[PDB]
């Protein structure tokens, strides 16, 4: 269940970061559980274990998964009573993640850097002891890396390796 929790949280991390940069670009930053919900992978990922075809069931499963984001102060509850459920995003929390990932890749220099190494270094640096499962997932690292690439900060290289199956 820990691996599944990381999977759900990584999706919610991306959806939040995206809603964060989108609202910051538009203009203190408040997101609705209905906005958070508008993402295909979140729904697909929650459907692995939960039936969330009903709007309300989906929102409940999101609420439950977002409790840990509130505990690590990435989010703060602002509206508690459905249909008005809302969260204030911590700008510093997500900025702090950008800083760490940026430094981590810069420090690697010409040697470069893979997904796993960035996931682990960021996970280590955040040090979110109050949660039993990692919050940073591969899918989320993927989003960060491609965001950086879009801003010319990094170059991504596909290096396929293959192995004979004995």
């Amino acid at each position: 269940t820990l691996k599944y929790k990381e999977l759900i949280a990584g999706e919610l991390m991306r959806i939040t970061h995206k809603l964060l940069i989108q609202k910051l670009q538009q203009q203190e930053v408040i997101i609705k559980i209905q906005e958070i919900a508008k993402d295909q992978q979140l729904y697909d990922t929650l459907s692995i274990q939960y039936q969330v075809d009903q709007k309300e069931q989906y929102y409940a499963k999101i609420a439950q998964s977002l409790e840990d984001f509130v505990s690590i102060s990435a989010l703060k509850m602002v509206s508690y009573i459905y249909p008005n459920i809302s969260y204030q995003v911590s700008i510093g929390f997500f900025q702090n993640i950008l800083d760490i990932a940026t430094k981590t890749v810069k420090d690697r220099g010409a040697l470069g850097c893979n997904y796993k190494y960035l996931k682990d270094k960021l996970t280590k640096a955040l040090n979110l002891q109050q949660i039993s499962y990692p919050l940073i997932s591969e899918s989320y690292i993927s989003y960060l890396v491609h965001l950086f690439q879009d801003f010319n900060i990094i170059e991504i290289e596909n290096e396929h390796k293959f192995y004979y199956k004995q």
